[PDB]
């Protein structure tokens, strides 16, 4: 269904190279539904349960501290299969891996330093969602472009 | 041969949410050459012949009613292997397999709204630009640039 | 009133110079909204006509030789003072005194070879509109986002 | 260069998709983004961000138009910010915008013409005090300072 | 006549903060032609000479060593207008001043942090140029796009 | 991350107006620029460049076409930057490059296919070698490479 929602952050380094703007433009071009955005500084134990099943992974020390390191952007998209569609938007998870116009092709270099985090399935953005958002910043809106961008609507 | 032709068209979403202007930058970027464009409101029954071959889907007539349900752009382009050329800057008719850097990839979420069309062989391009466009309504010249689009020029 | 419409032309060396998309992207994301739209080769009458009012200039000839030489794309445009902001949009006259941002100022140097055309009042572009396209080729319809770019809409 | 300014994307903005662009505008010019937040103005908070203008006749319209669905609110740091973040905006009235500015390249209508930003220091400080709890604003240093500032 | 030449310098800020590309695109978009590029690390003595007319002014020391702390983009255009034009391209030499659509004016804050720099006029950019630049760094060539850009040509 | 490759500007993409959106798209990925110059190649500096290629049929044209007019040379910096810069220049027929490389953006035909880089590593440290003097080439360090590396 098109309500589907996922979570999508800009990482430390994609705040300091100056990536948030492009970032929100690439989703709001596709059609997709802003209805979370936040700019915080991540905790180190906010970082560690958002990472939680790579805990064992030897690079979940570094990781945990550089997501904590400086603010990121949180935010919250909804569309039709707008979890899988995020993650065609991001691109690879290794940037030498990702093609260009995915954001890690056009703007990283590094896995370490892949400027953008999106929920990986449909269970995980639920729990990534309510993790990061309070409901009170989660807003419910209608895009007057809804019927131009779906067929059911 | 470098003076192949195809039938491009922007559909009634893809006017309506203002790609006019993109996609016609895309398939300039390209090198291609614009011979054909007009702004037209088809009729159900010209939508119907367009898509002859799909009659008996179950999307047909929601398709032959999008179509007609407000103005197109459509458009004839020439160049070398623009047929295929086309159909590849437009991306995967289901957005949902669109890459990254196509039309489709970077604006389109609903294979029911999806943006464009382009013809999908050279004999099919030959019909739709026959169909749309009389002969008097082409445009013939030489690019400045053709020598340094091709080698043969 | 919103219904306001102009005539806008790429002249031979805007389409020449692949500026077509560049210009038709520029109108829409202001807001415009697009209802004529055609690839024609002008005759020089045609360009003797649309230029009648500049016949004793010392560059008529040259002009009118210029726009009839290869294709322009014509393009009627509706919108709230579109003829006046038509004209912003594309800039200074001569590109030497056009601002960065606008169509001339960003692509264009010479005055000869200034890329575009636009009406100059409401009631040239009325001619003007009359002179390049038929009844039968405007299209009427209604963007999905009147009531977000007009207040009385 | 830690003066702030309040920026925010009006509703006919977000519904148009000009967040992104709005966004890349001010962090392209050097600008550093310390609040930024998604919410839908109740009316109360739309009739007080427009307090000054509550005796003109187009305030009751203003204040509902502002209130119909959400906005997103920033704060930008950075030296002159309040002037500079105006003359990314253009004209208040976008008939009178350039282009190259936000109104001027995006926007026809005085009614719908896309964004705010504070007109004065002093505003600026009470439009984020309004709009941003003090927990919700970000200090951190751009790691572009040097390149963008001589005297950091 | 056409032939003018400017020389235009990406500073140590402009090539750190990624800007060397998106300022020559601007000198393309506009037609000047490219006859002169090369990075390279100013010296302390060179910038000295560069700047030697603002030897008495207080700026001048911390201008100096700033333009000579790391690399800049030297380059010579070719155009008509082109010492008054780059000029409008790069904005206000105060950043404060500049106008949205301008170098200085979308990507600058700080008159000592101000990006690039251009040639005032036609004789310091002879003088610039015979500087930075060998003769057997200029390129002599014919744009094929010329006559497309200029009435004369 | 100190892996250095050669990329080119052909002929078509300085003739095309392609210089500064090359450029671009290298700066946007995150690779530093340490050798940039604009030349015209001469007959021998082509026919070099394209050694490998002399037995092939398409080479007189080849050479022809690329000491016909300037081309501009660069020499980019960063991790595994050989094989980037060719996934940013797209498959070396444009007829089978994807939107978004610059071939699959820009070009069309084989011959005129816009821009070069090197195959390998050792392949870029010959090129390398060939087009710039030990003088020419520029050692810095971005500001950004922290952002950009996690070991720098
Ligand atoms: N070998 C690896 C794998 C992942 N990572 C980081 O760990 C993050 C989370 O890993 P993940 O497997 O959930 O990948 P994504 O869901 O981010 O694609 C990645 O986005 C990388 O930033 C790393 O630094 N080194
Ligand atoms: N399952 C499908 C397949 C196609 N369609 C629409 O029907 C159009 C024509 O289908 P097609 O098979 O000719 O595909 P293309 O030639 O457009 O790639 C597509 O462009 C879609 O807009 C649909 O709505 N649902
Ligand atoms: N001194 C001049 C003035 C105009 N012209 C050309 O003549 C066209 C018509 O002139 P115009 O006075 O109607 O100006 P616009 O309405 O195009 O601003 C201009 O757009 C120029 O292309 C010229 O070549 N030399
Ligand atoms: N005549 C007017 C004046 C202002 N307004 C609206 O009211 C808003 C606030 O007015 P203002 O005087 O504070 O102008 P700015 O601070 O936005 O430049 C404007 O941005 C317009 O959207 C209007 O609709 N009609
Ligand atoms: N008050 C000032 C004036 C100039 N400058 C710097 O000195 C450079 C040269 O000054 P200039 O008067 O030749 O200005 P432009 O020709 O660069 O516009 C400027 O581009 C600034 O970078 C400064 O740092 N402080
Ligand atoms: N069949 C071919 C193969 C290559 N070429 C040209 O020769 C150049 C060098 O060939 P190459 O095998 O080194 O390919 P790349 O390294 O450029 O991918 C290509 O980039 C093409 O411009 C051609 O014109 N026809
Ligand atoms: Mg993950
Ligand atoms: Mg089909
Ligand atoms: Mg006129
Ligand atoms: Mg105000
Ligand atoms: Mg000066
Ligand atoms: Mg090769």
């Amino acid at each position: 269904m098109p309500s589907e929602r996922t979570f999508i952050a800009v990482k430390p380094d994609g705040v300091q190279r100056n990536l948030v703007g492009e970032i929100i433009k690439r989703f709001e071009n596709k059609g997709y539904k802003l209805v979370g955005l936040k700019l915080l500084q991540p905790t180190e134990e906010q970082a560690k349960q958002h990472y939680i099943d790579l805990a064992s992974k030897p690079f979940y020390s570094g990781l945990v501290s550089y997501f904590s390191s400086g603010p990121i952007v949180g935010m919250v998209w909804e569309g039709l299969g707008v979890v899988k569609g995020g993650r065609v938007l991001l691109g690879a998870t290794n940037p030498a891996d990702s093609l260009p116009g995915t954001i890690r092709g056009d703007f990283a270099v590094d896995v370490g330093r892949n400027v953008c985090h999106g929920s990986d399935s449909v269970e995980s953005a639920k729990r990534e969602i309510a993790f990061w958002f309070k409901a009170e910043e989660l807003v419910s809106w209608t895009s007057h472009s809804v019927k131009q961008i779906y067929e059911r609507a």
